């Protein structure tokens, strides 16, 4: 079975690295409001449909194959999803969409042991993501990968707050501590993304696009070999938790500073290192259309003592080497304005590793 | 001045409290042998170079987790060290190494007044230690703080008798009568464990790792204000003062009952009140690495009526219950095995309080 993976850092051998091409500027509706900065509102608002800018997705695509160049020095067998317009415009029977891409492979697929799940996603724009990633997973899954569908939403107004009262992201932290979100629990929906592993132990955060059940659904699923535990935070993300808190090792985490952990004792108690990076220092001029800056604690371990790291983020770069991991240093400087880093780039395939609890 | 403490009982308000992340086992030189019990050499003679048990190092930083929250539960403001891996081999022109820890901050800083001193050490592995503790520091120097560091010594052979003669702690014990330890007076060594204040008059001894050049040199960067005095015990501590003669409050001493002072009468003369604890109830089978026992007297006071004391050793609450001192009980017996209890495992910052003689 080439599918194997329990955990975030278990020697990487294998890894599916996204693609920029083609990418589209997702329709401004309200799930996307909700899960942006309201920087960039009127550029959704104006853009909507069109792709983004091309000459930096040209930046993105180089910055990119250099990284999977590395990634094959370093060992790594790479696979690419296929290239495919995003456009094009469909139409379910409960609503019409233009795509947005297929450069988050951590978006929508999660690997836990040896079978591959499809998240449902809860974006209208992501509906028919998965087109991309068929030709992988079908090779999986005749070389003996057990494979997963989460149910698919339909995405019908009902799953989202129409009226979601924000105007500014202050406003939907607010909401967000309230247990608001823009997403309702209408139906089954998440971002595979909002799920990180340790073994035994998954940790998800009710997010805008993850609702509740969406994961009690991927507990209920996984149960009894897995345990999903839901954890929350201040300040959080709209959606994804690897650039909040990320699981670099055997009991160790990183814990963004500006999204403190509403649970950080349950880990400290079971004797968890939890580190604290330093702050990003790109320019707040760079574009993130998607994210934050904090996408430099987004990191992917090819093992527990090698990250692959920002090349521009220094900072960061030191934490690790004062550690005794050693920094593979990378730019994907563009290619970060798209919404993530090396964790969000990748989905690991392949990690050469054991299931085991590190919660004790 | 965010530091000032003149003693080791008035008011707590802000303490450095160490780290058991990747501490390393020591390469078992001389030096080690000579500061531990035979029972523990093969294991240093096998394990010198790599990490302390991993699954035992995890339960200790949960018991410091802890012990921080009631810290800060307490009032007390906590700063940690950095986290560093400690398995990088240097090398200075003398030596090569690898390294030990963070775990005792006692070890390595000494607060005298306003004044933050480094010890220099005397273990070839802890050489590089002063590293986890800068930014902490540095943010003092910034404040206002003084900053001290005694000479580094070069560590080369000459500090060392390559040939002590121990084949047995009682051996070294007969040794260390005769005046002769694994330290010659090559060059300044000390701990700043083998120092303990009260005001105007700090006590220190001449062990294994502090030899005379080195209390002599403390004793002259303090003058006038300080008085250094050298006092010794019946079959010592290979290194520390701090769980043989721990003084608790103005005039009140615990004095360890198998190590008795040769010059307690110039303390009964003081008028000064001499407590002599109750024995240890910890398992003989529990891993003690460095140390002895004796951890459980080598209690951390928030006051002169609120001591910290492990939860599992009774008799000595008891104790000090009776006494009229308010017992804090927290259980750090697995970070015990680190080499330190309370005492080992801070280092006082700031009390609040004034220089005084209480030697009269």
């Amino acid at each position: 079975c080439p599918v194997s993976s329990y955990n975030e850092w278990d020697p990487l051998e294998e890894v599916i690295v996204g693609r920029a091409e083609n990418a589209c500027v997702p329709p401004f509706t309200i799930e996307v409001k909700a899960n942006t900065y309201e920087k960039y509102w009127p550029f959704y608002q104006k853009q909507g449909g069109h792709y983004f800018p091309k000459d930096h997705l040209k930046k993105a695509v180089a910055e990119i194959e250099e990284m999977c160049n590395i990634l094959k020095t370093e060992g790594v067998t790479v696979r690419r999803p296929d290239p495919i317009d995003w456009s094009l415009k469909y139409k379910t029977p409960d609503f019409e969409s233009t795509g947005l891409y297929s450069a988050m492979p951590r978006d929508i697929l999660i690997v836990v042991g040896n079978e591959i799940i499809e998240a449902p996603m809860a974006w209208r724009s992501r509906f028919f993501e998965y087109r991309a990633y068929r030709s992988i997973i079908k090779d999986y899954f005749h070389r003996g990968a057990k494979w997963t569908t989460a149910p698919k939403p339909t995405m019908a107004d009902e799953l989202y707050n129409q009226d979601y009262p924000i105007h500014s992201v202050e406003d939907r932290h607010k909401l967000a501590a309230q247990g608001k979100f823009v997403t309702t629990e209408f139906e089954p929906c998440f971002d595979a993304a909002d799920f990180i592993r340790a073994g035994r132990d998954i940790f998800a955060q009710r997010s805008q696009v993850t609702n509740y059940l969406g994961i009690e659904w991927m507990r209920r699923h996984l149960a009894p070999d897995y345990r999903v535990h839901i954890i929350s935070f201040k300040d959080p993300n709209p959606m994804h938790i690897d650039a909040t808190f990320n699981i670099i090792g055997p009991g160790i985490v990183l814990s963004n500073p500006d999204r403190p952990c509403h649970q950080i004792d349950l880990f400290k108690k079971a004797g968890w290192t939890i580190i604290t990076p330093p702050t990003p220092i790109i320019p707040d001029d760079h574009p993130l259309w998607m994210s934050s800056k904090w996408l430099s604690m987004n990191v992917l371990m090819l093992d527990e003592k090698r990250v692959m790291v920002d090349a521009n983020e220094v900072p960061i770069q030191k934490m690790f080497e004062k550690l005794g991991i050693t920094t593979i240093k990378v730019n994907i400087r563009n290619a970060n304005s798209l919404g993530g880093g090396f964790h969000c780039w990748t989905c690991d395939v392949r990690r050469r590793g054991t299931l085991q609890s590190y919660l004790d």
